[PDB]
């Protein structure tokens, strides 16, 4: 990424953390 905010990282990573449900 370029420069995302604090919660901007979190709202994408939640998806990567899942990859089952919460895909």
């Amino acid at each position: 990424f370029e420069d995302l905010p604090n919660f901007g990282h979190i709202q994408v990573k939640v998806f990567n953390h899942g990859e089952h449900i919460h895909h």
